[PDB]
């Protein structure tokens, strides 16, 4: 599966250079321009427990998902991640517990210590 992939194919896109977050570009986006911290910014998802037990998606809810990068409204690895994406692209992220949810989890959803997987598209981002 495509968790897998990131995986064995994934680039490290932590400072730390500690494997927490992994990436794979699927289809390349526009301009050299990438968000910056505080810019509002729209996506279509779909992630999973990388167990594959529970599922979730932006289209469930018809419409995009919205929020401000880098104020924590989302997971780190989200933060961090998309981030480096462009207009366009759509990546794959692979991210360990310590930048989701860590050892407390988010139950009911989200059990302790968790991998997520998640596929990104990034529709637009606009300046605070
Ligand atoms: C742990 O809570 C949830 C996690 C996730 C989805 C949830 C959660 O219930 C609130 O509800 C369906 C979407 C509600 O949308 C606004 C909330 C975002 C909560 C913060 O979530 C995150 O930061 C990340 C990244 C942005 C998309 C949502 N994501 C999740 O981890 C998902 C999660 C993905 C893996 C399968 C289970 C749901």
């Amino acid at each position: 599966g495509a968790p897998a992939t990131v995986t064995e194919q994934g680039e490290d896109i932590t400072s730390k250079k500690d494997r927490g977050v992994l990436k794979i570009v699927k289809r390349v986006g526009n301009g050299e321009e990438t968000p910056m911290i505080g810019d509002k910014v729209y996506v279509h998802y779909k992630g999973k427990l990388s167990n594959g037990k529970k599922f979730d998606s932006s289209h469930d809810r018809n419409e995009p998902f919205v929020f401000s990068l880098g104020k924590g409204q989302v997971i780190k690895a989200w933060d961090i991640g998309v981030a480096t994406m462009k207009k366009g692209e759509i990546a794959h992220l692979l991210i360990k517990p310590e930048y989701a949810y860590g050892s407390a989890g988010s139950l009911p959803k989200i059990p302790s210590n968790a991998t997520l997987f998640f596929e990104i598209e990034l529709l637009d981002f606009k300046g605070e």
